[PDB]
């Protein structure tokens, strides 16, 4: 190999995710980007990180969209009452 995986900055991100009510291993923007792309991670599940005080779903924060390219899917309907608020 002529590159870095742990020393690289593009993949020097460490943040866990709430999956199946169980905490997952440390992921990176370079790793998740591939998972979320195919739907390997939890888009609607809460996401944590070093320093995070609480848990928040990626489907609520748009800051995760600019990083994780979303996938176009058919239209879906949701309940009248919100989940948070």
């Amino acid at each position: 190999m002529d590159k870095e995986e742990a020393k690289a900055n593009a993949a020097a991100h460490e943040w866990y995710v709430a999956i199946d009510e169980k905490q997952v291993g440390p992921f990176n923007v370079e790793k998740v980007k591939d998972l979320w792309d195919r739907g390997e991670v939890g888009p609607d599940s809460l996401c944590w990180r070093s320093g995070f005080s609480d848990w928040i779903p990626l489907s609520e924060t748009a800051e995760l969209a600019s990083v994780l390219a979303p996938r176009p899917s058919k239209p879906v309907i949701v309940a009248p009452e919100p989940v948070s608020g």
